[PDB]
């Protein structure tokens, strides 16, 4: 018979925020932002129950190269223990092997976020000098984009950062805007332009992404690979893509409310 | 194994005709971002493949009366071909009846104007009369104001599907042709991939204006259940990171560029 769906999610914002008043909330109520909201129209066209829980180790999704162990978001699908992932994860080959996802509810690329001033303008800036640091969250797959490169200035980019010292990457896309806002230019922060976007709206209006994006794709909703999910959540995804759904959440969580002006 | 029949549509720079095509035979016929995508798609996957341009030369719509589908989507559901490579948008009634990769190229509604036309904007072109306006007779776009119902979008509709003579075309080149040849009477709505591309050929006398009215993605289609499914949508996912797809979107479209 019907069961609660367990969604895994991740505190990154503006998808998953605390409310305010959460101190005195309980379950989903916890919680907004644009993947609460996305969460509630996905279980309203699929006509499921579920409960939000934020994964346990903070991280979206990645294989151990020796022990082969998936941890994050992906992890909690492969082993069981999520029925269901709504967050920004992107949709990477090495995913799409082990776990099942829509098609795209938004499109992102790898970005580059400065302090104002900073005088880079691309990758290809970052790479011809060394006196700006510059990396990306500590795992991911913005993390994996440049470690599996082939293409030369994203290599020499990767080259520099996994042995930079001291480590340039971080452990929270937060903890890589405090890097950014406090190095007075010295530091740049690699990052998905969807995050990149939302933060240049945000006081004190200290950031802005400069340059095109280094690559293109998607975020996507997971199942555990054959959950009978899969169907109606995709299904569900391409009917709030048509009906401007999706375009209203971006906009109600990035723009409406933007701190930094018009 | 067999050897994998392959729907596709004449839609430049996705497949087009080479010089001296009249000579050449099977595959050798065509080139174009398409083209390109599918020996890719093939060597990844390990199958030989036969490109065929679709009969009736359309997307692919269902027949409100009969129910039937035509074009390229047609030609998967009644067994005609085995996968659709091509520009062929991921829409939620196709989805319903045939499979989809993840998208391989992003895209939106756009409009297309001569250059001076007095338009910035979808709305613009809603709220006045004298130029008129339309879309590819059949596909994604026309269903998406059909469908519509945001103001601008739906009063847009209610003036094209009633507009005489017709504003529909039977092809791109045709809309581009009317745009180029209507004294700016005429605009054109149509995905931002192929406005992109026509904007920088000559004779360089069209713009797009405004943002795009949406955002999606085409995607190679199979018939559904397709055991052809699986080791397609791997495929695009490693050209996608292994940087392939940018390389060939470059290769298409701002190579050949010809407005400066
Ligand atoms: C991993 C990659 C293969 S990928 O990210 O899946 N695609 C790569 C390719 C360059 C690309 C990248 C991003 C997008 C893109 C376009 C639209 C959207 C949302 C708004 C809608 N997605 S949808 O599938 O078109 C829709 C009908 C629901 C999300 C992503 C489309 C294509
Ligand atoms: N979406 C990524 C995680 N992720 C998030 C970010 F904000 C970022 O900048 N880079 C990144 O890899 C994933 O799914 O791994
Ligand atoms: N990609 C569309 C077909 N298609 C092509 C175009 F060039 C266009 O402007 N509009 C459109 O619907 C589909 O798959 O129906």
């Amino acid at each position: 018979a019907n069961k609660t769906v367990v969604v895994t999610t991740i505190l990154e914002s503006p998808y998953v925020m605390m409310k305010k008043n959460h101190e005195m909330l309980e379950g989903n109520e916890r919680y907004e932002g644009y993947c609460v909201d996305l969460a509630a129209e996905i279980a309203k066209h699929c006509g499921f129950k579920y409960k939000l829980t934020i994964v346990g180790d903070g991280k979206y999704g990645a294989r151990d190269a020796d022990t082969k162990i998936w941890n994050g978001m992906v992890g909690e699908l492969v082993y069981g223990k999520a029925d269901i992932a709504i967050a920004p994860l992107t949709i990477t080959l090495v995913r799409e092997e082990v776990i099942d996802f829509s098609k795209p509810f938004m499109s992102l690329g790898i970005s580059i976020m400065i302090k104002k001033g900073t005088p880079i303008e691309s990758a290809e800036d970052l790479s011809k000098q060394t006196e700006i640091a510059y990396g990306t969250l500590d795992s991911g797959s913005t993390k994996e984009f440049f470690r599996r490169s082939k293409i030369a200035v994203f290599d020499k980019m990767w080259t520099y950062m996994r042995s930079a010292e001291p480590s340039v990457f971080v452990r929270t896309t937060a903890e890589g805007v405090a890097r950014v806002r406090k190095s007075k230019g010295k530091y740049a922060y690699l990052l998905e332009s969807t995050m990149n976007e939302y933060i240049e709206q945000r006081k004190p209006c200290d950031t802005m992404k400069v340059g095109g994006n280094l690559d293109s794709k998607g975020y996507g909703i997971a199942t555990p690979k054959g959950s009978s999910l899969g169907t109606p959540v995709n299904l569900a995804v391409l009917k709030l893509s048509e009906q401007g759904v999706l375009d209203k959440l971006k906009n109600k969580w990035w723009y409406d409310k933007g701190e930094c002006g018009s």
